Order: C-alpha cells, then sequence, then structure tokens
C-alpha cells in the first residue's frame, strides 16, 4: 500500500543496498530515479574520462534493471523541484536514499526532508557506504576527529566490527510501470552535448582501457581472492612490496569504490573468509589494512566545509607558499625538464589513474621538494582529472604529504629525488619511454638526465637537449636547501610539537606509505 | 561380464581418461592398481622433492577414489610376474592402460601383452599424452622427425585439430571390493624406507612450497584463465616478454604435465574458448605455441634409444669436449664464484626448480660459454633434481642450446654474460640475495663482481673474498675467445651447413626463445 522512490546519487548497484529492499515490501508500485543537476558525482569540475566512466555505470545499472522488467529514469533539472513534480504526477507516499558522508553534501538533502514533512510523504536514509559511523568515532574521541591513523585503528577496535552484507532485492511481486516515448523524453545523455570532447589524440586512443560497472568489479573481487589464495597456498602472507609493476595491467577497484558500484563490507568479508577457508581460523587484522585509511580519512572532514582549503581549516597548519604561475603550468602539462614527473603527469592527462608513487613523488615535487607552492592549487588538476577523485580522501593524502612540519624524514633529498626515485622504481625505463617519447633512443645510463649527455650522444639518439626536450626547470640542489630552511623556520615558529595537526605517527610508517626499506641498508643514500 | 584392471603407471587423473571410460563398461568388478618397480615414473634417479611430489599426488588419487567407494592398490615388485600372479587370483579378463610414447617405455609393455594372449585376457591401449601421434607426424614429412620448429608446425597444422576432452566416469552400477587388512599389505610405502631423507636444512624449509595433485591443478588452470581474461580486457593480447618475475609465486604447471594429473588437450581447448568468450571469433594460433614446443621435443625422439647421448645418436653433431671433475662439482654444488649462476644451482638443489632463463644460462656458461664441459655431465642433474624432468624435453632443450655449430647469435660473450644477464634480469638483486647470504650486506654496485670491490668495502660487508666466499673460477674474456676459436674449427671441419641436425629457426627465434628484444637497441652491448 505504497508508491515507493528510490533515488540514485551514489551507490549505483542492486547487491547490498538495504534502502531499495526497504522500498519494495508493502509497494505497490516502484520507481528508479537519477537527477542530473550539474554537481551530483563530481560533474561540475570533470574530464572526458570520468564522464565516460560515470555514463557506462549509468548504462550498466539500467541493463541490469531492463531484466527484471523495469527502467532508469533521469531527469534534469534542480531537486527540489523535481521531486514534488513527480510527488504531485506520479503520486509518492516515500522516498528511499542513501546517505552521503561528506558536508558539502547536507544542504542539498535538508531540503527535500522538510519538503516531504509537509506533504506527508515518508523519508528513509541508511549508511552503507562506510565500514564505521563517523559521529560514534568523533564522540568515542572527546569530540574531535582522531589525528593519527594508530589512533584511530585503537578507537574502532573498542566499537565492534562491520555488519555482513544483506542479501539480494526481488522484483516479482511488485508492479514497475513505464511510460509509453521513454527513449526521447527519460533517456540518458551523451557526451556530444554536455561539452565533454577529447583534448588529444591520446585521450581517444588511450593505452590502457577502462570499463565502469558493477559486473566488472565482481569479476576483478574474484580475480583478486583467487591471486591471494594461490600466493598463501605458495607460502606468501603479507610480505613486504618494494617492486611496483608498472608496465601491465592496474587490476584496481578504486574508482568503482567511489562511485559505489562495490561494496565496501562485501570486500572486507570476502578477503577474511578467503584467508580462513585456505589457512586456520585465526583472526589476522594485516589483511584489511588498507580500506581504514580510506574511513581514517572520511572520518577527519566531518563537521568542516573548509577542509579543502588552507585558510579557515582548523587541521591544517599555515605555511607561506608561493605563486608563480609558468612554473604551475610546466607541472601541469609535464614540461618540468624531469622525465619520471612528465611520464606520470601525462599518463594522468591521458588516462585518469596512477600509481600511488608517482602521486607521491609528483605533490612532493611540487609542495615540499623543489617548487614551494601551495597543495590546493595542485588538487585542483587532480579533481578535474582523476577518475577517484574523492573530496576527503585527495585532499586528506595531500595534507598528509606536505604540511607535516616536523617529519624530517619527508624532508630528505636524495630518497625523495626527481631521478633517484625514478631510477628504483623504474630500472627498465619502459614506462618512461611509452609516455616520452622523444627519450626512446636515449641510453638508459642518461634517460633520467638527458642534460648531463655529450652533444654526439644527442644527436646519435636524436634529442638535442633545448629544443626537442626542455632544459630543466630548476636545480635540486640548490631549491632543497632553501626549501629546508623555510620549513625549519615554520618549525622555530611553531614551537609545539604536539599541536592538533594531521600528520605521520612515526617514521615506520612513512617509509612504508612511500615503499621504502625500514632499517638502514648498503643502498640507502644519507 | 568383465573383471577389468586399470594399470596407473602415467595419467594419474580420473578427468579426460578415456582408457578409464572403456574399463567401467560391460565390467561387473573394477580394480586400480599402481606398480612399484624401480624404474616407473623416473624413481630410480631421483632426490627428496620429486618424491615428495609423486607420493602426494598418489595420495591425492586415492582419495579422490575413496568418494566413491574404492581404494588403490599398490605392489611391489616386477610387472611381469605380478599381473600373472593377480590375473590368477582375482580372475581378471581385461587390462586397460595408457600408452607412454617414450622408447625406453617399449620393452615393458611388449612383455605383458605376450602374456595377456597366452590366457585370454584383453588388452586396451589408448593416447592421452599428447595432441598428435608421433608416428603420423614422421610418416608425413617422409620418415624421420621434423629438425625445426617451423617445419613442425607446417606439418602439424595439415593433419587437424585435437580433439575434445572427454566426460568423467560414473562407478554407480560397477563393484569394486576390498580385501580386509588393506592398509597393511597394499597401503602406501613412505620416504622414510625408500632411502629418500633431507640431505640439508634447506630441503626440510623451502622458501616457496609446493604441492601435488589434481585439484591444485584445476585451481591453477582456473587462476590462470581469469588472469588472462582480465588482462585481455586491459588491452594486453600477446605482448612482448621481456621482464621475469623472480620473487613472486612461480604458478607454474609443468610438474603437472609431467605426470598426468592435468590433461594437455583441456588446457589447449580452454585457452581457446576463454579468448573466444571475451573478444570475437576469431583463431589465433599465437595462445597455444608454448604447448607446441613440448610435442616438438617430444615426437623427436620417436624410434632412438640412444637420444640422451651423443655417441650414436644421428639427429646430434659430434664435438670435441673437455673432462674436469673439479669444474663439473663446483658447478654443481654452486661454488662457481658468479652469484648469478650459484643462485639459480642452489635453487635448483633447494626446491627443485627455476625459471626458463636461469637454466638457459648455466647450460650455455656450462657447455659452450666458458667451460666447454659434455652436456651429458650436465644433464644428470637435472633428471636428478628437477620436479619436470622429462626424458626426452630436457635432453632435446640441451641439444637446442648448445652444439648448435652455425647459430652465431648464441656465441655472444656480451649478451650472454654471467654478469650482464644477470643484472638484466635481477635489476634489485632480491633473488640474487636470497640464495647466496654471504653478499647480503654488498652495495649493488659490486654485487654481481664481489672480486673488483676494494678491501674496505669488503670488510665493511663483511665478505672477504677468497675467505667467505669463492674468487671466480676462471676469465670469461679468455674463456670466451677459446671456446668460440674451437666451435670455428668444428664449423670448418663440417663443412655443410644443410645438415641433417636439431637447430633453431632463425635469430629472432634465438632471441625470443632468451628473453631478448628482436631489433637493435640503444642498450645492446655488441
Ligand atoms: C596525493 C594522493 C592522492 C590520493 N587520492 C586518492 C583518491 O582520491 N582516492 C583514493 O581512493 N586513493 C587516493 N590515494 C591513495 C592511492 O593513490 C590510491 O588508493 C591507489 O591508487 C590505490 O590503488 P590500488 O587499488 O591498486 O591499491 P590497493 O592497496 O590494492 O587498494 C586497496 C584499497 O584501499 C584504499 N586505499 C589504499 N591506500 C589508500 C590511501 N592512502 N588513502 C585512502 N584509501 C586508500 C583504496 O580504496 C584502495 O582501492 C591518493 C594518494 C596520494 C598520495
Ligand atoms: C636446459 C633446459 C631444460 C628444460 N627442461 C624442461 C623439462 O624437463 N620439462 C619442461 O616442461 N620444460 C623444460 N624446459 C623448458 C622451460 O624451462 C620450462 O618449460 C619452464 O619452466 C616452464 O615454466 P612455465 O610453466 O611458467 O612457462 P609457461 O610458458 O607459462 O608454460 C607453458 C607450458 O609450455 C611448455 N613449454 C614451454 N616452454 C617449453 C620448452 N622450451 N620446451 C618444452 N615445453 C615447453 C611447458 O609444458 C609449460 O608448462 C627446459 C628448458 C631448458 C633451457
Ligand atoms: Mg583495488
Ligand atoms: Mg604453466
Amino acid at each position: 500500500e505504497h508508491v515507493s522512490l528510490h533515488w540514485f546519487r551514489h551507490g549505483l548497484r542492486l547487491h547490498d543496498n538495504p534502502a531499495l529492499l526497504k522500498s519494495l515490501e508493502g509497494a505497490k508500485e516502484f520507481y528508479a530515479l537519477f537527477i542530473w543537476d550539474g554537481e551530483v558525482a563530481g560533474t561540475k569540475l570533470v574530464s572526458y574520462p570520468r564522464m565516460k566512466f560515470l555514463l557506462e555505470c549509468l548504462k550498466d545499472l539500467d541493463d541490469s534493471l531492463k531484466k527484471h522488467g523495469g527502467r532508469l529514469y533521469v531527469v534534469k533539472g534542480p531537486s527540489d523541484v523535481v521531486i514534488k513534480q513527480l510527488i504531485e504526477e506520479w503520486g509518492v507516499t516515500r522516498v528511499t536514499c542513501e546517505i552521503d558522508p561528506e558536508p558539502i553534501w547536507q544542504p542539498r538533502d535538508k531540503a527535500v526532508k522538510d519538503l516531504c514533512a509537509t506533504k506527508g510523504v515518508k523519508w528513509f536514509d541508511y549508511n552503507s557506504h562506510l565500514l564505521w559511523d563517523p559521529k560514534a568515532v568523533c564522540d568515542a574521541n572527546g569530540g574531535r576527529p582522531p589525528h593519527t591513523y594508530k589512533l584511530f585503528c585503537q578507537v574502532t577496535d573498542l566499537l565492534g566490527k562491520p555488519e555482513t552484507p544483506h542479501p539480494d532485492p526481488d522484483f516479482s511481486h511488485v508492479q514497475m510501470p513505464v511510460s509509453d516515448d521513454f527513449d526521447d523524453k527519460f533517456g540518458l545523455p551523451t557526451l556530444k552535448e554536455l561539452g565533454c570532447e577529447p583534448e588529444c589524440e591520446e585521450q581517444e586512443k588511450p593505452f590502457n582501457k577502462w570499463q565502469g560497472g558493477e559486473t566488472g568489479a565482481l569479476e576483478l573481487l574474484e580475480t583478486r581472492l583467487m591471486i591471494e589464495r594461490t600466493a598463501y597456498k605458495a607460502g606468501y602472507i603479507m610480505p613486504n612490496q618494494y617492486i611496483p609493476d608498472l608496465v601491465g595491467p592496474p587490476r584496481s577497484m578504486s574508482p568503482h569504490l567511489r562511485f559505489g558500484a562495490l561494496s565496501i563490507r562485501k570486500f572486507y568479508w570476502d578477503l577474511h573468509n578467503n584467508y580462513a577457508e585456505v589457512c586456520g581460523g585465526e583472526w589476522l587484522g594485516a589483511l584489511t589494512a588498507q580500506l581504514v585509511w580510506r574511513e581514517y580519512f572520511y572520518c577527519m572532514s566531518y563537521g568542516n566545509p573548509s577542509f579543502d582549503k588552507m585558510e579557515g581549516n582548523p587541521i591544517c597548519l599555515q605555511i607561506p607558499w608561493y605563486k608563480d604561475e609558468e612554473a604551475l603550468e610546466k607541472w601541469k602539462q609535464g614540461q618540468t625538464g624531469f622525465p619520471w614527473i612528465d611520464a606520470c603527469m601525462r599518463q594522468l592527462r591521458y588516462e585518469g589513474w596512477m600509481h600511488h608513487v608517482g602521486r607521491h613523488a609528483v605533490a612532493c615535487f611540487l609542495t615540499r621538494g623543489d617548487l614551494w607552492i601551495s597543495w590546493v592549487d595542485g588538487l585542483e588538476a587532480f579533481y578535474k582529472y582523476m577518475l577517484d577523485g574523492d573530496w576527503s580522501v585527495c585532499a586528506g593524502n595531500w595534507m598528509w604529504v606536505s604540511s607535516s612540519a616536523f617529519e624530517n624524514c619527508l624532508q630528505c633529498p636524495q630518497c625523495f629525488s626527481p631521478v633517484l626515485y625514478g631510477m628504483r622504481m623504474d630500472p627498465t625505463g619502459e614506462f618512461t619511454r611509452r609516455y616520452v617519447p622523444q627519450l626512446k633512443n636515449m641510453p638508459l645510463k642518461y634517460l633520467f638526465q638527458p642534460w648531463k649527455a655529450p652533444k654526439e650522444v644527442q644527436e646519435k639518439a636524436g634529442c638535442v637537449i633545448g629544443e626537442d626536450y626542455p632544459s630543466p626547470m630548476v636545480d635540486h640542489k640548490e631549491a632543497s636547501s632553501k626549501c629546508r630552511r623555510m620549513m625549519e623556520d615554520v618549525k622555530s615558529i611553531i614551537k609545539d610539537p604536539e599541536v592538533w595537526h594531521c600528520t605521520p605517527s612515526d617514521t615506520n610508517e612513512v617509509r612504508k606509505f612511500c615503499w621504502l626499506p625500514e632499517h638502514m641498508t648498503a643502498d640507502q643514500p644519507c
């Protein structure tokens, strides 16, 4: 005895969706809706790659719904008017949705609820995007979010464990009306009208291909689980990670987690059950350690709309930065003069995805390594091009890498160098040569230092530095010393080391974060 | 109206076994048998690792049979008497088996058939170990086996395609009698009585762990197929292989193929069906190119008992080798003085498995690179320690790498060097340091050349060359020139380049065989 409506904003899936399950029980009619308003799902500041991903996900969702005998409605316009129009037209009595924990989505929702309060329309919301409730974690640690990963783990180890996934829905006993001339009015838009077209030939035909949806997410999860099972049988339980693979398929699910095409609880429990089936029945929490950084960065933004800025944000230190547009433009385009940085930036601009080590390298190069430019300026590029540009996680990582004044392990000019780090992470040079073809014939000895090669080598390789490939934009030795002095001044000004701010816990945490050995080794420069 | 007996020698499996399926139709009783005679399945010249693998496979087979209500009989003694005893005791009327294509297993079988001819006992055999019949291939190319891989492919492309796998058996309508006190008389032996015990502490606790059986083979096949599916979706169809992974799990099925725990036809067809499901319905023969080298080397031994020797073998060239026992013992133990060679040899002696590049490197070092010692001497070690020491494939690979006088690409001292090749295949040095702990603290600069380091570096690293780690056993520059001169003399003596002998087809085949680029590159020494 209800006419229910489920609103799709995130969580574009049908598995493990309690809010959807609640809209089918005691329901005479059912409608599925998505509203295109220009701000939902990071559409305001976006580019071609992630638009393709979003459209593919929506098409997959509609195709999945067509099996049970239903369609997905897409409407263009403000939510506060679209909802009212649909209520007055269809005759809706109940609206169900999933919660958006970020503070920038709150005033949107508060407007709808009030409306439903003045028309006798029930409202239902359920949190299925995170493992723990941010408010409970904040209350357990006084009234402020934890500022350390170890403290966050300690706090969450007392609240309990996540809940198991829910079953799948059933549409057999519910009517799902569909209007005539549906594809002409409630159909899905196209990139041709929205104004997003490829900016270069590399976007049209990238080296690595991505597909959005839910079936691909489930297949990737199955492949991940069986790879781990085979590794466990071989004898590899949580081994040290030192050699990243940059020339093969990524096999990543972060873009799917961002949009909600895969459940976090399902992944969490599948990992542990897979481990227990093979080995004994002892609990090992190190398996799901990566999934806890995501929650640690999500819960930190609770109650702070200025979490993406340096001014007015109480959990960030104030640091005097510089502003030069030429350097920033060179960094964004990929004309810095260091092949390791340029390759990663061009990969981001073409495909929209990058490995962790590259992101750390480019962030350190921009902020506290050589140039001394604010992280707010570089965060915009990641918001614009990344496939998984979460509003809170990216800003949290930027503030973690930079602005940590009292951590001296991140200020070393030898370990975090745009030459030695690239040599370590790409001994062969195939990744560098793939995205910088100008240095295809350059010997591996001078591949990362093209300006130290003689003229005969340049002529033979067909790359004269200064005409075919730009000269370096800065001297690392000189820039590093002045940046170190400037940060030492910041430390002197901020006397107390125990201030409340986002920072790493210890040095080993940094070394593991950056894929480097903990103890001293014979291959450690300074 | 029969009492059938299936004899297990190879093909220790229940899936895709036509001979087994034939012993169940029209049968009143059924017996499964394995005879331990001291020569079956490479038991005469064997060590602890492969014995463990064989025993695990037999235990898995017995456990699988116990589900349907049957056991596996194991008897110790000569086959020609055991078969007769069992025929006179049980009352057998039909014997079924699988064919062993190698010529060393023929006189064993010819004795049994004759017996069955004088007692009214039917005999049935079926070839399920190979994809093509060696006799048909030999007849299609005159009366001799093809001596080139391209010629073998050309010949086999006209015979047709392999047959699809057969169904699984059923034991419901067949009686499977079991005797009392079974575990006391027909039980499985143990390594404790056979005389195989670990020779060192590294055998007891190896770094990589192996398990024999059929379930593991099927799981490995599933993992392989889904990895390939994901790679195809990403956009990687038959890419160039240049970076081997030596610090992770092997994920190999060659030992299972050797003993017959996995079918070759099933793998062949699963690969192609997996490819067709994702991509279009066009045939691509490059997918199963590795499975054809195995058949090429198997069919070459047809009609030649001396295929494992240099004297009396018509498909091998006669070359004057040297004989020094000290050098051979150093090569076998792993005291050569070159860490790249020692690590691979110690890995073989501990675990029993090695990557292709290491096998090629050590074979070239022994035979035609530096020492000039016969391949027959080194083949014995591989027969003794390898988990997949096939009688014909290993000898064929040895004769392919060595004795190819007219192929000058394999005679280059720069590309196939025990220093540069190791640097190329192990840029980090983790694999080398895992099996040569004496050089754990040695800098990566001198890791592959410990004798060129100063004394202070040796003292700091705690490795004085000559006392803690042996000095090099030979000078590569001098050895290479004399070996080249000696092989040039062989070429001068053997005038005709078109002699009938096992040899590579072209230079690109060698370069791909050894995981090296085809065209010239800036990182090519000579
Ligand atoms: C400057 C910078 C910005 C980043 N921005 C993002 C972002 O917007 N979104 C994002 O998901 N990751 C972000 N990361 C973390 C990291 O770059 C990605 O999580 C990485 O690409 C995951 O790849 P993977 O799935 O193969 O790793 P895996 O370890 O195989 O994936 C496990 C999962 O754990 C989570 N995870 C792992 N590391 C982190 C981390 N440091 N912070 C948060 N979650 C993590 C992700 O959901 C990931 O899918 C950023 C890192 C840096 C240095
Ligand atoms: C001196 C020497 C001796 C060798 N002895 C053997 C041996 O006794 N048994 C053996 O199976 N391989 C042998 N090989 C080939 C090679 O070393 C192994 O096939 C390799 O370990 C296969 O690993 P993989 O399964 O990961 O390779 P994959 O390519 O992933 O395996 C595909 C399959 O193709 C077959 N195959 C691949 N290459 C060859 C080859 N060159 N010759 C024959 N079959 C091949 C194997 O059955 C293998 O399982 C030898 C090579 C050399 C240089
Ligand atoms: Mg992932
Ligand atoms: Mg294999």
